[PDB]
Order: structure tokens, then C-alpha cells, then sequence
């Protein structure tokens, strides 16, 4: 599991369940091909999409469709999703994570990469 | 601009907080926390001339936010009854300080950024 | 009263980001991003006039904080390429869009407020 | 399991915050707070198996994070004194309770998350 991605419900207190999580690799033509997609648990947790040997060098995105939870929740969210761009394994392999804490119209991400 | 400054913004709304306690302490010779300055939150969430320059010497402060009366209020169960943050203050010089917190129902987050007039 | 405005601050230093390129994109037709607005963050972090009230149309959009211009001169080598909010304007009408981005070498916040 | 635990991460440097010392306290009668546990942060950032189920109760209690040692040890000068988090626990019956904490030097993030177990 090199790539992680955790959702979380600041509203409801409980972990962001049932959220679309796709990503995109950037090609030679400057242009995102399909990586891999997920769906998260009840966990608020998606891992797993990804392994080590299909991840290399590169600079991925990941979406996660905040907009259609907050529609199922029966909430009005101000965004259509989360993109996270960041260049990876740059020098060396390591393992990134990426953490979402999400609210309607409102939402933060942190990533702590560690090297093994 | 006040040396102390304080903005809380709504998540669920995007709007910021209006009427909102907020109650600053400053510490005591004793570590005993003594009152220093209250405010109501207005509309926009910015709240200026709160403690005048040459009435904010250096020390230690604390400044707390009412979480529970504005959700209460509005009919969300909180899970915070209130938001406190403790810093050091005029360490050299007399600079402006402003707190900002962006408040959820469950979660907020307060950040510290200091201008010099 | 500019419709979008763009609030940055820099976390490590406690200040407001200095010097920051941000762009904003419209979605098109075709499913394809097509710059709309660009400008560069002054040293107070916040940005106005990069669009006008009467054009600002009901669709699609994309902000781009160039993170990793800013953060490569400090001297940290920050993770995030940048920064994208992508939100649905005009949704419902005409109003004031704040976008208030916290940034960190490895983190960053974004948060809308509406006037 | 634990019905607390408190995790917590550095931002700048991208890594959990290690060697950061956690204090709590329960709210008494007397509006007095009294010692009721305390521990260690640690590598991973986070800190488990705090309080018992038997020992936790229902009042308000409050958990603290030594921010003020963590930026010096690090040798970055950092704003807040501490880290503070109150809430109401137990409001209506047990429930697991996670706190977290994005530190920064000039600036940190609390949420919270309850289900019931």
C-alpha cells in the first residue's frame, strides 16, 4: 500500500463512508490517464488501489468526490471534489499518505511521507 | 489594528460566527488565569480594539471561544465546549498578533499570523 | 466587490505567503480546462480584481496555487505540486466567493466563505 | 478498546510529531481541574490506551499537548504555549472518542470523531 487515502466527516463526527476516490497519473503529453479508483469503507478509509510496483516516478492527482456525499447526506456542498498534485518518489521509493477531514464547503489536506 | 485579533468562520454555512463569546485571560504572578478582555463576535467574525497597545504587555494569554452556544443554538450537538488558545506575547517589540479559527461542529482549526505597524 | 477572492497564508513563517502565482481556469464544453485568470499574490496573501461580477459566468471552475514556486526559494522542498479548488459557481445566483488556502510544506487547508 | 486517543503529526516536516507530551485533566465539582492522566507521544504520533472504560466518566474533561517543547527540542521557534481540547464525554452513554491534532509552528488543527462502539 505505497498510496493511502483517509476520509473523514467533521460534521457528523464519523469517519466519511461510501466516496468515490479516483487517480491520475500525468503522461508525456501533459495529460491524466486513469491510475486507479476506489471506494472507501466505513471505515473512512480507502487503501489498497495502489501497489508498489505499479507505482514509479511521476506526478500524480487524487479526486475524491466530496460532491456527491454531501447530495446522499442531503447537505449542499460548495466543492466538486478534492485534487491533490504532488510529485513522487523523487529521490528514492517512499510511502505517502494522504488525509482528507472534509465538510460541506470546507475541507484540509495533509500528507506525512515517510521513507520505508 | 488591535495587537489581538480573533475571526472564527462557520463551516457549515461558509458565514462567519456572529455572536460568539469570546473572553481573553491573561496569566498572574500566582499562574492563576485573571480576566482581561470579553467581546461578542460581530457578523463579520472580526473583532478589533479588544485590549489597547499600551495596555498588552508582555506575558502569557489565553483566549477561549464559546463553541457550545453557537451550535446550540442553531440545533447542532457540539463536540468541543470551547475552542482555547494560550501564546506568548510581546517578546521583542510590540507587534500585532491575529488568531483565526475556522470552526466546524466536531473539529476547528486556529492559526497565528503577526503584521508589523 | 470582486466575486473570487484568493486569501493565502504561510504557516512555517507566520506571515502571509509573498509572491505566490496564482490561476484560474473554466471548464469547457469539450470536458477541457481553458485558462480564464492569472495573477501574483502581494504580500498581504489576499488577491482582488482578478474577475469582475459581470463576468463571471454560472459554470465550472479551477484555482491553481503554484505551492512548490513559493516554497522552492525558502528553501523547503514542499510536497504539493499546488493547490486546486474546483467548486460550482453561480449555483444558485450572483454572490461574493472568499477561497482562504492555509499553506504548510506538507499540508495545506482550503475553506470557502460566501458573503 | 481505548474510548481515548490523541494523534498527532508535524506539518512542515511531513512526519508524526514525536516526543510531544500529553496531559489530561477531568473537570471537578469545584471547577477544579485534577490530574487524570498523562503520557508520551509517541514515534507513530499518536497516543493509545490512555484512560480505562471503568475509569472514564461522564463529565467534561480536557487534554493538553506541550507544543512550547516539541518546537524546541526541533529548534524552530514556535507560537502556542500548548494545545487544548475540552469537551463533554459521555454525554448520553459510552462512546470511542479519537482526537487529532495537526501541529505547525505558528498554527494547529483539532477534530474529533465519536462513534459508538
Amino acid at each position: 500500500c505505497p498510496l493511502m487515502v483517509k476520509v473523514l466527516d467533521a460534521v457528523r463526527g464519523s469517519p466519511a463512508i461510501n466516496v468515490a476516490v479516483h487517480v491520475f497519473r500525468k503522461a508525456a503529453d501533459d495529460t491524466w490517464e486513469p491510475f486507479a479508483s476506489g471506494k472507501t469503507s466505513e471505515s473512512g478509509e480507502l487503501h489498497g488501489l495502489t501497489t508498489e510496483e505499479e507505482f514509479v516516478e511521476g506526478i500524480y492527482k487524487v479526486e475524491i468526490d466530496t460532491k456527491s456525499y454531501w447530495k446522499a447526506l442531503g447537505i449542499s456542498p460548495f466543492h466538486e471534489h478534492a485534487e491533490v498534485v504532488f510529485t513522487a518518489n523523487d529521490s528514492g521509493p517512499r510511502r505517502y499518505t494522504i488525509a482528507a477531514l472534509l465538510s460541506p464547503y470546507s475541507y484540509s489536506t495533509t500528507a506525512v511521507v515517510t521513507n520505508p
